[PDB]
């Protein structure tokens, strides 16, 4: 079952693995740096170290983390859509059958982050980080079983309901929280180049 | 692994999950003393007993048939006897639920002999003699998904002749006197 997983979530995964506070640490630290490949590399550790503790607790397992190109869209002079896309390999199994799909997974996570108008002191207002099932894509691979086989929706389901609860649970907090720890100088400076 | 649970039950004995499978036994008992029927006892007892297998594992075993008990003398106090057990199958297994339905055939098989007491010999667990048919599966039958519940069923079913239905088997013939099992030999 997803019990397994639900109780994980609740608790938090990084109560499942250390390292996990340790990367998140070393992200807010390379993102203080913008404004002064490495974050995109922190965030393919995070995201590989929060999905290797669901392999743990799932029999879904997600790896070959991959994540091209932060980048930042202005929405107006004092806001911006912040995209974190990442691709992923996923391999389903279940007791008794073993390995009975093979995805290939795209999430784009996106955020807005804006600054306050009108002063020189400005707030930072980060947005909400929406888990969109739009925003989650999967792509059957292979499947021992047969491509068409009924087992294969069963596998595809399975992932997209685990990948869903961690994009809630996990990736979309830990987006807010990083671009909660920029500087308003920062993100003054970063909305403003995304023009 | 996934049979400890039955086989913890099978420990115990399978008795222990449903008090009405003795009481089947005290009638079947009664019944073979009458005949010096019988089969729709040894449905009910078998039926109760895959029940209770069910309560403890993924193997579904239910519509239990005995269409004849054979008795083929061997000798003029002695013969082989045997139930044949015809069945529906179908097997379960975690997220996917139901992935096959089969046809069970089971052949429990063994011999009888005559101050002179009543000498049952070996009730054999042979696989040869349990024999599963594919019947249905919702995800067809190219796949080691049926494989899989073929294997499940087969051990299941092993398990259950080895441990309950052939020393019931033994029991029951060794609780009739010499002179009942002298009787229903000569009637064949
Ligand atoms: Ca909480
Ligand atoms: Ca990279």
């Amino acid at each position: 079952v997803l019990r397994k997983l639900k109780s994980g979530l609740e608790r938090g995964l990084d109560t499942f693995d250390s390292t996990i506070e340790i990367i998140m640490q070393n992200l807010k630290t390379e993102l203080e740096s913008r404004c002064s490949q490495e974050t995109e590399n922190f965030l393919e550790q995070l995201i590989s170290r929060i999905f290797q503790v669901v392999s743990r607790l799932t029999g879904v397992r997600i790896r070959n983390v991959q994540v091209p190109d932060i980048t930042m869209e202005a929405t107006s002079e004092n806001s911006a859509n912040v995209l974190i896309p990442i691709t992923a390999d996923v391999t389903v199994s279940l007791p008794f059958l073993g390995e009975i799909v093979d995805l290939d997974l795209n999430v784009d996570l996106q955020t807005t982050v804006s600054i306050e108008t009108d002063t020189e002191d400005p707030q930072v207002v980060v947005g909400e980080c929406t888990n969109n099932p739009e925003s989650i894509s999967l792509t059957v691979l292979h499947s021992r079983f047969g491509l068409v086989n009924d087992v294969v929706d069963i596998g595809v389901n399975l992932a997209r309901r685990v990948v869903s609860s961690v994009v809630e649970g996990e990736l979309c907090p830990r987006f807010r929280e990083l671009l909660e720890s920029l500087d308003a100088e920062c993100v003054e400076k970063l909305i403003g180049e995304s023009q």
